[PDB]
């Protein structure tokens, strides 16, 4: 297992990385410094989860304490819906740049196919509790993210929750300048995505498996739910490689050739769940765990079924 994918930009991405939605802001600083000091060099970050400003001293710190050089990280960060028209998409960079602490970003990513109406508010509302759109669509997004790149703001761009008919949109765009460089899509042994990864890496596209662990801190979680931390046939496979079920959850899609970003605000998880390349599952663990699939989301993006862009309605 290599640490470091190749991307189509010529850049390396580290395949495991930190992730930090939800991640408290009172905690998040400490997450990232122990992440950093004990081997994590991607951060997956978001203007949404409101605590960029945090993450963004946690990174300045180990690179003033030259703990780790600039070019060793890799930082991500994702276009808010609000955001989409031409004449944000700068700003919107470049106040992630200045919470960030950084003079440019590795990756850039839309973070979801859909456009909302500009404004204070994230999910601006009608009266009746639908998503307001906008009518920019997701090509002339696409031409500011790739303005992005000519300026020197961020070294690639991607997309994020798009299915196939949004990427193959995407790459049949009139005057496509740079192609994405990831997908990043929620992917566990419940939502195997075998459809829409072979699709995008069959382009040349790297994919990004969000929520690997099935997300038991989302917000939304109901009792009754699956739970991939406690599913003892994911157990059994943990305790037969004398690794723990989390271990084996982010073991899973670095095998598929997958990037994977496993959130905790927790010192010694954030520890563990780095130590996942020194064993390897076999292609029967990795039938078998690709077996359970139940196509169950965490992330739906309900308030927005009717939006144009919606993008889970499609098989994939
Ligand atoms: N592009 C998108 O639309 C999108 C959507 C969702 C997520 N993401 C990204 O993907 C990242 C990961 O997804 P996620 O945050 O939904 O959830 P996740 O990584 O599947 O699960 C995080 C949860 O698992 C717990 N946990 C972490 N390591 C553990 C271990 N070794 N043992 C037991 N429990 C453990 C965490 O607890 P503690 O933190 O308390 O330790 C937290 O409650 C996000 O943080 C975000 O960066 C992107």
């Amino acid at each position: 297992m290599a640490s470091r994918i190749l991307l189509n930009n010529g850049a390396k991405m580290p395949i495991l990385g930190l992730g930090t939605w939800k991640s408290p802001p009172g905690q998040v600083t400490e997450a990232v410094k122990v992440a950093i000091d004990v081997g994590y060099r991607h951060i997956d970050c978001a203007h949404v989860y409101q605590n960029e400003n945090e993450v963004g001293v946690a990174i300045q710190e180990k690179l003033r304490e030259q703990v780790v050089k600039r070019e060793e990280l890799f930082i991500v960060s994702k276009l808010w819906c609000t955001y989409h028209e031409k004449g944000l998409v700068k700003g919107a960079c470049q106040k992630t740049l200045s919470d960030l602490k950084l003079d440019y970003l590795d990756l850039y990513l839309i973070h979801w196919p859909t456009g909302f109406k500009p404004g204070k508010e994230f999910f601006p509302l009608d009266e009746s509790g639908n998503v307001v759109p906008s009518d920019t669509n997701i090509l002339d997004t696409w031409a500011a993210m790739e303005e992005l790149v000519d300026e020197g703001l961020v070294k690639a761009i991607g997309i994020s929750n798009f299915n196939h008919l949004q990427v193959e949109m995407i790459l049949n765009k009139p005057g496509l300048k740079y192609k994405p460089a990831v997908n990043q899509i929620e992917c566990h042994p419940y939502l195997t995505q075998e459809k829409l990864i072979q699709y995008c890496q069959s382009k040349g596209i790297v994919v990004t498996a969000y929520s690997p662990l099935g997300s038991p801190d989302r917000p939304w979680a109901k009792p009754e739910d699956p739970s991939l931390l406690e599913d003892p046939r994911i157990k059994a496979i943990a305790a037969k490689h004398n690794k723990t079920t989390a271990q084996v959850l982010i073991r899973f899609p670095m095998q598929r050739n997958l990037v994977v970003i496993p959130k905790s605000v927790t010192p010694e998880r954030i520890a563990e769940n780095f130590k996942v390349f020194d064993f390897e599952l076999s292609s029967q663990d990795m039938t078998t765990l690709l077996s359970y699939n139940r196509n169950w989301r965490v992330c739906a993006l309900l308030s927005c079924t009717s939006h144009k862009d919606y993008p889970f309605h499609e098989e994939f």
